[PDB]
This record gives structure tokens, C-alpha cells and sequence, in this order.
């Protein structure tokens, strides 16, 4: 139908404390958790059947990605490190240091050969998966980096901060082609590419999502009604059915809206704390929500539309 009805169908208990990140596997089969607790947990994405726990990172992990090819996975700590792992045998395969912070958010490439980071050292920094070694040290940002993120052919990075800036590099030169948004304030909490690559979605902690047309430099849609004034909240394009964008709130819903009309169209209800992340699976009508540290917990929700 023209609306989601997205409704609860698992709740995946683990993690110790709150839960920073999830991500569905590329091939659909897995969803990855990051948690404060400094662990990686592996579930089923369709039974939500724990399948493992990858540990090695010596403090909290704030952002987890997966290779194109859904056999690595790359991790973001305050141990000031990013780790590569080998999902099947769960070994941590490199350590990626030069960070002096907190490393917060992080992404692989199409390609799966490079990985970009962003760190409270205000850096960016984008690394050679094969030998884990630093190709590039961006000066990018002024203030603690909230997220990085490639486009569909790798070419560019978006990334973003709490100086307020929404910043695009060459990923060749690490050269800015761009800054998209140039205000002194709010904090930019979050950003990604379009599945396509011609918009940028961008939270601000000022209650406020919106889509920018990259070419333009221009704002083409505004998304509001959920609380975000603290946290670097997760939002998602949402491809599988009907054209949604999906966000986390601090008053602890699941946000959907219809993109082109911005209506909401769905608030899932169940989280106890915080929703900071969601994630859409590649195929499936199928939602992954998770909570801080008074839930903890990991929510699946699915929908015929
Ligand atoms: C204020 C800090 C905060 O939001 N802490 C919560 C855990 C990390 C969530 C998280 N958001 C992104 C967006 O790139 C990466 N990791």
C-alpha cells in the first residue's frame, strides 16, 4: 500500500551497555551490532538468531560498516583504533592507527579497498584495506567529525561535523570540491549519499533532517516532528518498498516519513531508551532499530509495504 506497517517481529538481547550502531550485511543474511560494551555482535537478519560476538577492541565501539562483499567488517573505538575483521572466523585481520581521538563513524568504499574514518581528533582519515596502512590525513573539520560516507562510485566522500560544516572530498587528492553546509551552527549529527549519489541526506541537532542536492548545492526536502538535539543519530533511504526516509529520536520511536511528501507515515513503538540507529535491509521490507543504555536492545520490524 501507499503506507508502511512496519510492526515488531524480534527483540535481540546482548549487548551490556547501549548499543552504538547496526548495519545489514550487503547479501542480507546478517545484521552487525557495535555496543559501548567494546563488542561486535553478528545476528540473523530474518530470525534475529544470535550468531556471534567478535571482541578485541579494548573500549567502546561507536560506528561498524561492512564490505561490499559481506565478508569483512570495519570498526570504529574510543582505544583510538579502527579494526578490520574476518566475519567467518571473527579474527581481527588489521589495526588501523594514527587517529589522537576517539575514531566515531567509518565506511568502506564500493570497492571494499579503501576504508574513510572520522575521529574527535577532527580529522578524516581514508586507509588502505590490503596493508592497513594511513594513505591520507584530511584536515577536515574544526570539531569532534560525526560521519563519513562514500558515494555509488567511490569518487567522493561526504563527511560532517559539529562545527557545523557538511564537507565534500575528492577521494584521489583527499581535495574539498565543496562545502555543502556553512553555518557556524547547529552540529551536523550525521550525513550520507543517496543511493544514487546526486543527494545528500543530513541531520542537524536542531530536530532536522534534509535532503540537498549535491550538483546544486541546494536543500529540496526538510524532514521534522522527531527530537534530535544530543546524539548523532543514524537515518536511512529506505528502497525495498515504498521511498521512505527512516530516522531514530530521542523520545525513544522510530521515525518514517514518505520522501517526497516529507509526511510522517509510521512511528514504531517499543524502545525504552534513545533510538540511535536503524538500518534497512537490502531487500526486505525489514527495519533494524537500535537503543541506549536502558534498553540495550536491538529491534526487528517488518512490513508488506
Ligand atoms: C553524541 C555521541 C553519540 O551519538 N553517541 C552514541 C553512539 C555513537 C552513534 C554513532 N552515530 C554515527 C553517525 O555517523 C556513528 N556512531
Amino acid at each position: 500500500g501507499s503506507k508502511p506497517n512496519y510492526a515488531l517481529k524480534f527483540t535481540l538481547a546482548g549487548h551490556t551497555k547501549a548499543v552504538s550502531s547496526v548495519k545489514f550485511s550487503p547479501n542480507g543474511e546478517w545484521l552487525a551490532s557495535s555496543s559501548a560494551d567494546k563488542l561486535i555482535k553478528i545476528w540473523g537478519a530474518y530470525d534475529g538468531k544470535f550468531e556471534k560476538t567478535i571482541s578485541g577492541h579494548k573500549l567502546g565501539i561507536s560506528d561498524v560498516a561492512w564490505s561490499s562483499d559481506s565478508n569483512l567488517l570495519v570498526s570504529a573505538s574510543d582505544d583510538k583504533t579502527l579494526k578490520i575483521w574476518d566475519v567467518s572466523s571473527g579474527k581481527c585481520l588489521k589495526t588501523l592507527k594514527g587517529h589522537s581521538n576517539y575514531v566515531f563513524c567509518c565506511n568502506f568504499n564500493p570497492q571494499s579497498n579503501l576504508i574513510v574514518s572520522g575521529s574527535f581528533d577532527e580529522s578524516v582519515r581514508i586507509w588502505d584495506v590490503k596493508t592497513g596502512k594511513c594513505l591520507k590525513t584530511l584536515p577536515a573539520h574544526s570539531d569532534p567529525v560525526s560521519a563519513v560516507h562514500f558515494n555509488r562510485d567511490g569518487s567522493l566522500i561526504v563527511s560532517s561535523s559539529y562545527d557545523g560544516l557538511c564537507r565534500i572530498w575528492d577521494t584521489a587528492s583527499g581535495q574539498c570540491l565543496k562545502t555543502l553546509i556553512d553555518d557556524d551552527n547547529p552540529p551536523v549529527s550525521f550525513v550520507k549519499f543517496s543511493p544514487n549519489g546526486k543527494y545528500i541526506l543530513a541531520a542537524t541537532l536542531d530536530n532536522t533532517l534534509k535532503l540537498w542536492d549535491y550538483s546544486k548545492g541546494k536543500c529540496l526536502k526538510t524532514y521534522t516532528g522527531h527530537k534530535n538535539e544530543k546524539y548523532c543519530i543514524f537515518a536511512n533511504f529506505s528502497v525495498t518498498g515504498g521511498k521512505w526516509i527512516v530516522s531514530g529520536s530521542e523520545d525513544n520511536l522510530v521515525y518514517i516519513w514518505n520522501l517526497q511528501t516529507k509526511e510522517i507515515v509510521q512511528k514504531l513503538q517499543g524502545h525504552t531508551d534513545v533510538v540511535i540507529s536503524t538500518a534497512c535491509h537490502p531487500t526486505e521490507n525489514i527495519i533494524a532499530s537500535a537503543a541506549l543504555e536502558n534498553d540495550k536492545t536491538i529491534k526487528l520490524w517488518k512490513s508488506d509495504c
